[PDB]
């Protein structure tokens, strides 16, 4: 038993809620929140911009030190950094950005990072401003992630479509 409230159960291990991931993290303070990162950990917009703004830019300061030391992530890759005021840890995951020509086949690799953590609060990877079909992203999530994932979907209209079309 955990702190997540009001999620709809999709599968044995996947749960979903219409919620702003920024607000959900501040309330729950989960062990792991997933960020929809890019390879530079430049948290300008989307989920990453919103999470970073909620940390008062501390997430960006930590991220720039990480890149200065380690270089960019891979598309499909991840790193674990502080969760600041939002979570114990932030798992920064790079889904493919369709708008940049990145291979959508890398979405499954991206979601495999989630399997290194027992429970996560997460957005749909490659959704929103990363340009992928969210219905596809939820299908890959369900077919790839075996640990317990609590999905926050910001858009109420998209949430309803995701639930109503879910096989
Ligand atoms: N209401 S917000 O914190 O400014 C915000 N922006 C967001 C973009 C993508 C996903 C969740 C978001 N939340």
């Amino acid at each position: 038993v955990n702190s997540f409230s009001g999620y709809l159960k999709l599968t044995d291990n996947v749960y979903i809620k219409n919620a702003d991931i920024v607000e959900e993290a501040k309330k729950v303070k989960p062990t792991v929140v997933v960020n929809a990162a890019n390879v530079y950990l430049k948290h300008g917009g989307g989920v990453a911009g919103a999470l970073n703004k909620a940390t008062n830019n501390a997430m960006q300061v930590e991220s720039d030190d990480y890149i200065a030391t380690n270089g960019p992530l891979k598309v499909g890759g991840s790193c674990v950094l502080s969760g600041h005021n939002l979570a114990k840890h932030c798992l920064h995951v790079v889904g493919p950005n369709v708008n940049k020509g990145e291979d959508i086949q890398l979405l499954k690799s991206a979601y495999e990072n989630f399997n290194q953590h027992e429970v996560l609060l997460a957005p749909l990877l490659s959704a929103g401003i990363f340009g992928a079909d969210p219905i596809h992203s939820l299908r890959v999530c369900v077919d790839t992630v075996r640990t317990n994932v609590y999905l926050a979907v910001f858009d109420k209209n998209l949430y309803d479509k995701l639930v109503s079309s879910f096989l």
